């Protein structure tokens, strides 16, 4: 019979995924537009697939409670309600444990998001101060990094994020970006994004260098056929230099 | 008192440079650039002092037939030198033979090439013949097309070895010379890229990156400095210091 549709979980996240704007009502994929989108388009020609995209229903990325347990898109592949999660997600070995990821499409680092014209250079000058708050999206990797860090500026970071993270958790990058605009708040990003917004955000600039490195990657279940077909899939992008033109339309 | 450790190294813009003088100059004050700023950076947080020595065959190094190694990896192998602070690869190859520190910058492999043309991508150089094509002689981007398993890869290794590895280059001064005086491409890592472009209007890096990589500090096998340095590269990367660094040797005027 037909191929069964692929659902594909993501989250909205500028330029990677975002509502298509239109007089008349928009229906299923055509929702959206962004580089995730593109992406998902060429991977779903050299793969011959049809997908749904469905937005994780609690806009999480993933992360784990002390039980184990997940939620965000890494949930909704463990659970079997998505077949890939095609996102600016972040390949890291805890979610390893859990789902597996194709090869990297993009590379990345976490930096600062803050505003130019400040003493403030670094991650140790935001950590010793105090008027300026700090933090991070709420169960994404960012938060988790500095959850599980063992560098001693990082643990005081997270010690700070951690008390009273109401105030210093964000649960959108989106929400961040306003805190950054409005508020004397610094907010931890991935380079990739923080290149994004500040292009479009003349007053914002990346504070510092990348505290660590890493990829995202597609996600699948563990044990899914697709993870090693869209790695494949991922490196004829590369061969065709396909991967750099989407990154130049969307940033 | 503590031994003088022998630092291996190769010209390479802007990682290490002959500082200009009227003069000709000895000892380290010969030398500037990243990677001597690195190494001041180090050597401050670890207490030592260093004797910078260019590597004499001026290679990074790769390994022959019999599995014999040569450049900056077969001077730490030999124990030959206690550290190569270098814009040095980190390879899997690699590790088999000398260990490596944690990265202090990340890099991937793309094409530098002229301005204006409609090449985008190494499938587009691999399927054409006008435009020649290679990289650094033993450096890790001829081995990464050496031992690639990936069809467009390997074709591109092919080429570029052929009529006895012309294609390649002794470093990457040349390579760039060969790029702006003939119909010429060269494979190379975008750092130096970056820093390239800027310098050379005319040129642009094509394509995006075909794979990701960092360089990090060569120690030989079970040296007793390379997670002490591993330490410093994590205290100069949250105290900015990396980035401080970074800016230095790479940021000016984009193109006109
Ligand atoms: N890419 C991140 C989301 C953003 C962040 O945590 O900074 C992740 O997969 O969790
Ligand atoms: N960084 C490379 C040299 C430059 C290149 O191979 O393109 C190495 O460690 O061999």
């Amino acid at each position: 019979g037909a191929n069964r549709t692929l659902i594909v979980t993501t989250i909205l996240e500028e330029p990677y995924v975002m509502y298509r704007k239109s007089d008349k009502p928009l229906y299923g994929n055509d929702r959206f537009e962004g580089y995730c989108l593109d992406l998902l388009k060429e991977l779903s020609n050299i793969l011959g697939f049809l997908y749904d995209v469905k937005l994780v229903p609690d806009g999480k990325y993933g992360a784990q409670n002390d039980k184990g347990e997940w939620n965000g898109m890494v949930k909704e592949l463990i659970d079997h309600r998505a077949d890939l999660a095609v996102a600016p997600l972040t390949i890291t070995y805890v979610r390893e444990k859990v789902i597996d990821f194709s090869k990297p499409f993009m590379t990345l680092g976490i930096s600062i998001l803050y505003r130019k014209g400040t003493p403030i250079d670094s991650a140790d000058d935001l950590a010793k101060q105090t008027k300026i708050e700090y933090g991070a999206v709420r169960d994404g990797s960012t938060m988790t990094f500095f959850k599980k860090s063992k560098i001693s500026t990082y643990e005081k970071m997270w010690a700070f994020m951690s008390s009273r993270q109401q105030s210093a958790l964000v649960k959108n990058s989106d929400e961040g970006i306003q805190r950054v605009l409005t508020t004397d708040y610094a907010l931890l990003m991935e380079s990739t994004s923080i290149e994004y917004v500040t292009q479009r955000n003349c007053n914002l600039t990346q504070i510092g260098g990348l505290i660590d490195s890493k990829g995202y990657g597609v996600g699948t279940p563990i044990g899914s056929p697709y993870r090693d077909k869209i790695t494949i899939a991922i490196l004829q992008l590369q061969e065709e230099g396909k991967l750099h033109m989407m990154k130049e339309k969307w940033w």
